[PDB]
């Protein structure tokens, strides 16, 4: 019988929410994702007998273990956990403008909480439900069992119960980290890392590289080299990793799939053996390109390109779907990539693996569930860890000399250079790094500050350029 070979890659990162003067987390993310996923998507290999790979960026361990140490001085979580006889009047505006945010997802659908949008003023009691409420539509797969008694009680929250599921909470995020251990331990699953905090090292070492997909970009004069310090992500990764898991990092995941010449030579020179990218970057720089492939970049390093759609349709278009009709289109989809060839297939779906599930029903657990049971059953489908996708002997393979650089947005890099206020990121980068004298320099380089600035909509902007500005400003002092 002749297989098809599935990877799964889920991605996970957040950003330092952590402002360098105050200490304070100025947003909540990474605890609302440690929660509700971090834990609980590896902790579908208790129950599901697949392989399932992770990437783990460092700037989001060290977050993790702030809060699983009780460190993490997180804002958003005080105004949640204090008595709402406490509460500022700042500290109620934020719940409330929080809530609204949330509100259409299907984890915030308690009718209790439409009640609570719905009233003029709230009392003491009110807010006890906003609170617990808001924390419960974050509940993780596992929880969703032990607090199942709170969650069917809908209203009526007291301080009490509101302290009790903010203990379980921890208990999750103090078993994170093991998880990923574990599960790395017992062959389940590899799980990789990137630079440090997430930046595009394909700019870092080269911002010219931009002009080969998008030649008409106006971009700033990068005055100043910043190679240096791409090489220092790398490295600061890899003893990260091995910090964590005792071992050198074999895989790595590039931030927003940017690769460039430059790129991999770098990667393959800090002893990367593979990594994977996105499939428009491979039809930008190889004639006859299929993603089905293990490639070999000048003979030195693998290279796996993701199958774009099928990563897009999990990422950003199931959680409008039911989950039988769902997995039968995935499924099917599979189906249709086997019949096409006559090799055995390897098909890498690889997204972010924390951000769509609070848009599916039930945050994404009836899909998942079917999902992973599904495939269990396919007798020509066979899940692979990344070390099996690395050396399995029965794939075709091609050698490839060069890509275009660029990223899985479009294949280029306009999502973070090329207007007036991305360029002006980059602008005060450049100055900050003339006079840098520590390594905020490195935290200010991370892809997500460029990602925000512009949108004006986009939610808590302000507070990213905060961020980014306080990075900038203490990298110097």
């Amino acid at each position: 019988m002749k297989k098809l070979f599935l990877v799964f890659w889920w991605h996970m990162h957040q950003p330092l929410y952590r402002e360098p003067y105050t200490g304070e987390y100025l947003l909540p993310w990474t605890f609302f994702h440690a929660v509700k996923d971090y834990y609980d998507m590896p902790a579908y290999l208790k129950d599901f007998e697949i392989k399932l790979n992770f990437n783990l960026t460092p700037v989001l361990i060290d977050q993790i273990q702030e809060y699983a140490q009780g460190k993490a001085k997180d804002v958003f979580l005080e105004a949640i956990r204090k008595d709402p006889d406490d509460l500022e009047k700042e500290e109620v505006e934020k719940l409330i403008e929080f809530t609204k945010l949330n509100y259409e997802k299907p984890i915030y659908r308690f009718e209790r909480i439409r009640e609570l949008m719905n009233k003029e003023k709230l009392n003491r009691e009110e807010l006890l439900d906003l609170q617990t409420l808001n924390l419960l539509a974050w509940c993780g797969r596992t929880l969703r069992k032990d607090l199942k008694d709170l969650l069917n009680k809908g209203r009526n929250y007291t301080q009490e119960e509101k302290e009790y599921v903010l203990n379980k909470y921890f208990e999750i995020i103090k078993k994170t980290l093991s998880i990923y251990r574990e599960i790395k331990e017992e062959g389940k699953g590899s799980v990789s890392t990137s630079p440090y905090y997430h930046p595009l090292i394909p700019i870092l070492l080269n911002p010219n590289c931009v002009y080969e997909t998008t030649p008409n970009v106006k971009i700033p004069d990068f005055a100043v080299s910043f190679r240096e310090d791409a090489s220092k992500h790398v490295e600061l990764a890899k003893e990260k990793y091995f910090e964590i898991f005792g071992e050198h990092p074999v895989y790595m995941w590039p931030p927003e799939a940017s690769v460039s010449n430059e790129a991999l030579e770098l990667y393959y020179e800090k002893g990367i053996n593979m990594l994977a990218t996105d499939e428009v970057i491979l039809k930008n720089s190889v004639e006859r390109a299929s993603p089905y492939l293990r490639y070999y970049f000048r003979e030195l390093i693998s290279v796996f390109f993701r199958d774009k759609t099928l990563s897009d349709l999990i990422g950003f278009s199931y959680h409008a779907w039911n989950a039988e009709d769902a997995v039968r289109d995935f499924i099917g989809r599979l189906k249709k990539i086997h019949e096409s060839v006559d090799f055995q297939p390897v098909v890498f779906v690889v997204l972010d693996g924390e951000n769509c599930w609070e848009y599916y029903e039930e945050n994404g657990i009836p899909f998942l569930e079917k999902l992973y049971s599904t495939l269990e059953k396919e007798e020509w489908i066979e899940t692979l860890t990344l070390e099996e996708a690395m050396r399995k002997e029965d794939v075709k393979t091609e050698v490839i000399e060069s890509v275009k650089a660029g990223t899985w947005f479009d294949g280029n890099f306009l999502k973070w250079i090329g207007n007036k206020e991305k360029n002006e990121y980059w602008k005060i980068l450049i100055e900050a790094k003339k006079k840098a004298k520590n390594d905020y320099i490195l935290v200010a380089e991370g892809s997500d500050w460029f990602w925000w600035q512009g949108e004006e909509k986009a939610p808590f902007v302000e507070v990213f350029d905060k961020l980014f500005r306080s990075f900038v400003r203490r990298a110097q002092e």
